[PDB]
């Protein structure tokens, strides 16, 4: 599913991501924009052989099981395929664990490089939330 901008903001809020660990909704929408362009089916293969999955490009080295990432963990206790669903529940629940791991949203390199320090409120501007 490719979400609309406000549609995704609303879904993220529904699932308790808004201001989670102090990160406003615009941060999360911005991260999703640059990780996946709001496409739940997004996948990308990393140099180390791990793969990133879903709207927030969650990585199989630590967070989910794909059966093809040697030496990896599955800390969200989910198949990586769950992160591709039109229902963002699994991605949100896993993201909550990731952002609580110590480095906040810096875990998403694209958030650090493209969202951090910017006017992230622009991502939810106009949205009925
Ligand atoms: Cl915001
Ligand atoms: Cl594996
Ligand atoms: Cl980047």
């Amino acid at each position: 599913k490719v979400f609309g901008r406000c549609e995704l903001a609303a879904a993220m809020k529904r699932h308790g991501l808004d201001n989670y660990r102090g990160y406003s909704l615009g941060n999360w929408v911005c991260a999703a924009k640059f990780e996946s362009n709001f496409n739940t089916q997004a996948t990308n293969r990393n140099t180390d052989g791990s793969t990133d999955y879903g709207i927030l490009q969650i990585n199989s080295r630590w967070w989910c099981n794909d059966g093809r990432t040697p030496g990896s963990r599955n800390l969200c206790n989910i198949p990586c395929s769950a992160l591709l669903s039109s229902d963002i529940t699994a991605s949100v629940n896993c993201a909550k664990k990731i952002v609580s791991d110590g480095n906040g949203m810096n875990a998403w390199v694209a958030w650090r490089n493209r969202c951090k320090g910017t006017d992230v409120q622009a991502w939810i501007r106009g949205c009925r939330l």
